[PDB]
C-alpha cells in the first residue's frame, strides 16, 4: 500500500517520452509496466498480488516469434502510457485502467502469421472468427486469463463498471486490425473537419481510442532511427516466414512477404509511412494536440528511409 515502484533515474526521466525504448532486459519489463499503471491510474487501481500474477500469465501466453512477442506488448502499452499522461483530463478512470491492459493483451498468443494466412491455411480460428481473426482470438485469450483464479484485476469494479471495461478492451483490441484502421481514420478525419467530432458521443470516443490503438501498435516508426531500423528486421523476419508458408501452400505471396524482394524494403517502408503511419499520426495530432511528437518522430524516420534509398546509408 505504501510500496511505490521506482526506476533508475535515466528510465524514470526517459519513460515519460514517446520515443522511450524499454530496453533488452526482459526481467525489467513487468516492473516498467507496473510503474506505468501506478503513475497513469493510481497505486490503488489494482491489487498488486493479482496484477503481478496477471502480467506473468500474459507474458507466458506470448510466443517466441521475431516481432509479435512480449517485448511488442510492453512497447505498445508504453506508447499508450505516454498518450494518456500527455492528455491527463480527457480520459475516464475506467479508460485509463482498460487501455494499458488492452495494449499488454492486444497480440496474446500471436503465431507470427497474418489473418490472411490463417484463412488460406484454413486454420480452425478462421472458422470460429471470419473477420479480425487473430484480434478476436487476442480478446478471447484476455478473458481466459482474467478468469484464472487470483487473476481478476477488475474484482473491485461494480457489475456494470466491469462490463464497461471489458467492452473498452474488446473494441481496443479489435481496432488493432489494420484492415479496420483506414475507414476508422477517414471517418475521424471528416468528423474533425466538419466540426461534428464530439467526445461525449460514446461511438466517437470508440473511434478515437481505435486510432490511439493503431498509433501505439505502429510506434516502432516513432523511435530513434536505430530502434526503428532494427525492429523493421523483426517485422520482415515474420512476413518472410509467412511468405515461405504461402509458397508451401502453392501461392505467390504479396511482395511485402517475399524474401526474394529484400532489396525493395526501403521503398516498401516509404509506401507504408505515406499510406499508413503519417496519416495515422497526422489525424491523431489534430484530435489530441499533445501527441505531435509521434508525428514529428514518424516524419524523421520517413526521411531516414528516403536517405537509405539515395545511397546516403
Ligand atoms: C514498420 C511497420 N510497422 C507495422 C507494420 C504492420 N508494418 N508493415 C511493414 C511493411 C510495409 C511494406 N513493405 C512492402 N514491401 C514490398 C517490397 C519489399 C517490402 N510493402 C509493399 N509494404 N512495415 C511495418
Ligand atoms: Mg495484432
Ligand atoms: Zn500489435
Amino acid at each position: 500500500g505504501l510500496m511505490q515502484f521506482t526506476l533508475p533515474v535515466r528510465l524514470c526521466k526517459e519513460i515519460e517520452l514517446f520515443h522511450f525504448d524499454i530496453g533488452p532486459f526482459e526481467n525489467m519489463w513487468p516492473g516498467i509496466f507496473v510503474y506505468m499503471v501506478h503513475r497513469s491510474c493510481g497505486t490503488s487501481c489494482f491489487e498488486l498480488e493479482k496484477l503481478c500474477r496477471f502480467i506473468m500469465s500474459v507474458k507466458k501466453n506470448y510466443r517466441r516469434v521475431p516481432y509479435h512477442n512480449w517485448k511488442h506488448a510492453v512497447t505498445v502499452a508504453h506508447c499508450m502510457y505516454a498518450i494518456l499522461q500527455n492528455n491527463h483530463t480527457l480520459f475516464t478512470d475506467l479508460e485509463r485502467k482498460g487501455l494499458l491492459i488492452a495494449c499488454l493483451c492486444h497480440d496474446l498468443d500471436h503465431r507470427g502469421f497474418s489473418n490472411s494466412y490463417l484463412q488460406k491455411f484454413d486454420h480452425p480460428l478462421a472458422a470460429l472468427y471470419s473477420t479480425s481473426t487473430m484480434e478476436q482470438h487476442h480478446f478471447s485469450q484476455t478473458v481466459s486469463i482474467l478468469q484464472l483464479e487470483g487473476h481478476n484485476i477488475f474484482s473491485t469494479l461494480s457489475s456494470s463498471e466491469y462490463e464497461q471495461v471489458l467492452e473498452i478492451i474488446r473494441k481496443a483490441i479489435i481496432a488493432t486490425d489494420l484492415a479496420l484502421y483506414f475507414g476508422n481514420r477517414k471517418q475521424l478525419e471528416e468528423m474533425y473537419q466538419t466540426g461534428s467530432l464530439n467526445l461525449n458521443n460514446q461511438s466517437h470516443r470508440d473511434r478515437v481510442i481505435g486510432l490511439m490503438m493503431t498509433a501505439c501498435d505502429l510506434c516502432s516508426v516513432t523511435k530513434l532511427w536505430p530502434v526503428t531500423k532494427l525492429t523493421a528486421n523483426d517485422i520482415y523476419a515474420e512476413f518472410w516466414a509467412e511468405g515461405d508458408e504461402m509458397k508451401k501452400l502453392g501461392i505467390q505471396p504479396i511482395p511485402m512477404m517475399d524474401r526474394d524482394k529484400k532489396d525493395e524494403v526501403p521503398q516498401g517502408q516509404l509506401g507504408f509511412y505515406n499510406a499508413v503511419a503519417i496519416p495515422c499520426y497526422t489525424t491523431l495530432t489534430q484530435i489530441l494536440p499533445p501527441t505531435e511528437p509521434l508525428l514529428k518522430a514518424c516524419r524523421d524516420n520517413l526521411s531516414q528511409w528516403e536517405k537509405v534509398i539515395r545511397g546516403e546509408e
